[PDB]
């Protein structure tokens, strides 16, 4: 009914097959709180990376309420209020999760997230590890007891705009966590429940001209978890260098000829300004004597990161940077895990440019296996909707798309 298991016993990354109303037990089901808030409900889906079916009351003070106050946006005061809705958005996102995971391309992605751990740079002593605390939450046992729990990513509902989707992240007083190479969790504001349109017009009837077809919200969420990979790993181009308008860092996550703009030399400066930030983590790691907040070794924590950046060991156990790794985990996040591949792998359609999208916003239900498929998404296998996208065109395929107002 769902499918979220088309081929062999069990989905391959997310853990369970979770229902919103199953039971905190404080292990994979439980009431948690980011470091004024209530606890909120949240699903651990993976190693490292949970799912809170709320809207984002919570990351921004300036974004407390869901009221509406520039191209598109839509405003639902009451969307994802309920528990039905709530386990609607839980089973979305997992299935989303597994049809990104299908493919060669998400195996790869989602794998570098969860090795992307945030680094251990919060300590004012220059030789202490030391955890950064807003790259944890509080994790409430059943009883009422509580445990901080290290993690990369969550997913959680929108803020007021429903389809304003992004990755953010908690900020340090000096350290710019999303730039230094240090990463930090991420924050995915993602709703499995609208999409919007882009116009395309396919070859062949004369008489056709351009249709009206609905982003695979499969493809976004791709977008976002790749603007994960870049922050997780402290690579993420400066918002303040933009085209104008759009950003060099979104151009780079859209991929295809849209990163062709970003001229070599400047990817030359950056890609070498990363470098040397690694470098930097290595001597910083080098230098570490003593560790603070865990139970784990300092040669422990250590490899741990030596695991995440790729670095090399020599007989006296000093870290390094290796260049050859270096370039090929840059290349991998920031040429190979990009929007376009995707869109290849999953062969649907797409928008040919990053700004080509329509003001056009739909309800949609991705959950019910005869909308929408793992392997197919809407262009299910053997229908109609096979051929042409017709499974993504609002007109042909109008059941499974809503269009809404246009605020
Ligand atoms: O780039 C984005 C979001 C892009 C986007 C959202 C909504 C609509 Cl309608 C178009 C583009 N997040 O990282
Ligand atoms: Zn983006």
């Amino acid at each position: 009914s769902s499918g979220l298991v088309p081929r062999g016993s069990h989905m391959q990354f997310v853990n369970k097959q979770f229902n919103y109303k199953d039971p905190v037990n404080g292990v994979d089901i439980a009431y948690i709180k980011i470091p004024q808030m209530q606890p909120v409900k949240a699903f651990k889906i993976h190693n490292k990376i949970w799912v809170i079916p709320e809207r984002d009351t919570f990351t921004n003070p300036e974004e407390g309420d869901l009221n509406p106050p520039v191209p598109v946006s839509y405003y639902d005061s009451t969307y994802l209020s309920t528990d039905n809705e709530k386990d609607n958005y839980l089973k979305g996102v997992t299935k989303l999760f597994e049809r990104i995971y299908s493919t060669d391309l998400g195996r790869m992605l989602l794998t570098s997230i969860v090795r992307g751990i945030p680094f251990w740079g919060g300590s004012t002593i220059d030789t202490e590890l030391k955890v950064i605390d807003t790259n944890c939450i509080n994790v409430i046992q059943p009883d009422g007891s509580y445990r901080s729990e290290e993690l990369n990513l969550v997913i959680i509902g929108p803020s007021a705009d429903i389809i304003q989707f992004e990755c953010k992240s908690f900020g340090h007083e000096v350290l710019n966590l999303t730039r230094n190479g240090y990463g930090s969790t991420q924050y995915i504001r993602f709703s499995p429940d609208f999409t919007f349109g882009f116009e395309e017009s396919l070859e062949v009837n004369p008489l056709l001209g351009a249709g009206k077809f609905a982003t695979d919200p499969a493809v976004t969420l791709a977008h976002e978890l790749i603007h994960a990979g870049h922050r997780l790993y402290g690579i993420a181009i400066n918002p303040n260098r933009v085209f104008k308008e759009v950003s060099f860092e979104e151009l780079r996550t859209f991929g295809g000829h849209d990163a062709k703009f970003i001229d070599s030399l400047q990817e030359n400066e950056f890609r070498l300004y990363y470098y040397n930030k690694f470098k930097d983590i290595a001597s910083t790691l080098n230098k570490a004597k003593s560790i603070v907040g865990t139970t784990a070794s300092l040669q422990y924590m250590k490899n741990v990161f030596k695991e995440k950046y790729l670095l090399s060991e020599d007989t006296s156990g000093k870290f390094s940077v290796d260049k050859l790794k270096f370039d090929k985990l840059y290349k991998m996040l920031t040429e190979i895990y990009t929007e376009d591949n995707f869109v290849k792998f999953f062969k649907v359609l797409n928008r040919k440019t990053y700004l080509n999208f329509d003001k056009a916003v739909f309800k949609i239900n991705i959950v019910p296996k005869v909308n929408y498929t793992i392997y197919d998404g809407f262009n299910l296998r053997n229908t109609n909707l096979a051929a042409n996208f017709n499974g993504q065109n609002t007109e042909i395929n109008n059941m499974n798309f809503t269009k809404l107002k246009n605020f």
